[PDB]
Formats: structure tokens, sequence, C-alpha cells
């Protein structure tokens, strides 16, 4: 077989979504590892509330930002997390509503990805699934992405300003990348995903931030 790894083969990954205007990215990065953990343990893809998390994370702070382990550690200590369809997303926080009724998945911890190690992340990817990652998504030629193996001498590693999820690794005109699922609609880049430099001295901090729920 080939030396990439794509879990939207597997059924893993929800479909895109769209954070509207609210810092909630650390929400949805968050979501997608634990939706992919879960897929991998029951066989169904569905959709976790990303509002859930931003109303009830307290040590995180709602349409301001977050770090995903705050989000993970709250699944994990709340027992629980809502479906999408059972706590809708409405893209301003608002009072914490969780509903043990509606609990579509747990937590029992995460596991960080060794800093700034590419192999790690890779190694991770494989092993786990879907990974949280932040990154430097700053450029506008970040902005604009379409298409190829985004890569911009300008990126930042020391500034991560964005959270989102791994799904895969592999490589394309003979460039290594990183399967990134943004979650700006499936309109912005290639259908909302967007291929990164892989082993380019962790181009954008790709690998400073990441991390994964455990189940
Ligand atoms: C996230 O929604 C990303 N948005 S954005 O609009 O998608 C964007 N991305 C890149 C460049 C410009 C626009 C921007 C900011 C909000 C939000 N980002 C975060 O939540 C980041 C996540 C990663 C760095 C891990 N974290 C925070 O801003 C953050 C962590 C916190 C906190 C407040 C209190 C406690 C923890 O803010």
């Amino acid at each position: 077989a080939p030396d990439s790894v794509d879990y939207r083969k597997k059924g893993y990954v929800t479909p895109v979504k769209n954070q509207g205007q609210c810092g909630s990215c650390w929400a949805f990065s968050s979501v997608g590892a634990l939706e992919g953990q879960l897929k991998k343990k029951t066989g169904k893809l569905l959709n976790l509330s990303p509002q859930n998390l931003v109303d009830c994370v307290s040590e995180n702070d709602g349409c301001g930002g977050g770090y995903m382990t705050n989000a993970f550690q709250y699944v994990q200590k709340n027992r629980g997390i809502d479906s999408e369809d059972a706590y809708p997303y409405v893209g301003q926080e608002e009072s914490c509503m969780y509903n043990p009724t509606g609990k579509a998945a747990k937590c029992r911890g995460y596991r960080e990805i060794p800093e700034g190690n590419e192999k790690a992340l890779k190694r991770a990817v494989a092993r786990v699934g879907p990974v949280s990652v932040a990154i430097d998504a700053s450029l506008t030629s970040f902005q604009f992405y379409s298409k190829g193996v985004y890569y911009d001498e300008s990126c930042n590693s020391d500034n991560l300003n964005h959270a989102v999820l791994a799904v895969g690794y592999g490589i394309q005109k003979g460039n290594k990348h990183w399967i990134i699922k943004n979650s700006w609609g499936e309109n912005w880049g290639n259908k909302g995903y967007i291929l990164m430099a892989r082993n380019k001295n962790n181009a954008c901090g790709i690998a400073n931030l990441a991390s994964f729920p455990k189940m």
C-alpha cells in the first residue's frame, strides 16, 4: 500500500462546517477528533455538538477562543458531550445547557503530540485517526487557498491562531502534505479542505499544539 492515509475514505470525518462570526475553531477541531474516535469505536459517523463546548468549557472563552485540550478535559469530567442534533450550533455563546439525555460520546482524557515533531504527528494520525492541530493561518495566501500543497515561507510556527483537524497525510506533485479539514464552509479551499506542507520544518507550526482525545 501507499505511505499515506485519508480517514475520509473510512467514513471517519463528518461534513465540513462553518464557524460563522464566532471564534469556535477550537470547538470544531475538538468535535472533529471526537467524531473520528467515535466512528472508530462504534462504527457510526455522527456530528457532535460544538456549541456544547462553546457554552460549557469554562476554562475556555466561548467565541473568544479556546484550546482543544481544555475541551477534551471537559468532555471527560462532564462524562459526556451532546450531539449536534441535541445541542444545535447557534454561533454565539449562551448559558451551558448540556443535557445528559443527548449524550452521543464521552472522553477518557487526551494525549499531546511532542511539540514540533511531524514524525510523531504522522504516527499518531496513523494509529489513532483524525488529530486536532493548531496553525498559523494569518497569511492572506492561506485565506484564498484553492488547491495544491500550501506552503508559505512567511508562515510563523510561533503564531498559532487557528485550530483545525488533520485527517490524513500523503504526497502530491512530489509534495509531502497533511490533509486539513478547515471549518469555513465547504465553499472555502478545495471543498473546505486544504493540503499543508509536511516535513518542511514544521511549516505554520502544524505540530506545535496537536492532540487527540482518548475514548
Ligand atoms: C478560531 O475560531 C480561529 N479563528 S478564525 O476566525 O478561524 C481565523 N483563523 C486564523 C487567522 C485569522 C482568522 C480566529 C480566532 C478564534 C479561534 N482561535 C482559537 O480559539 C485559538 C486556537 C488554537 C491556537 C489552539 N485559541 C485561542 O484564541 C484561545 C485559547 C484560549 C483563549 C482564551 C482563553 C483560554 C484559552 O483563546
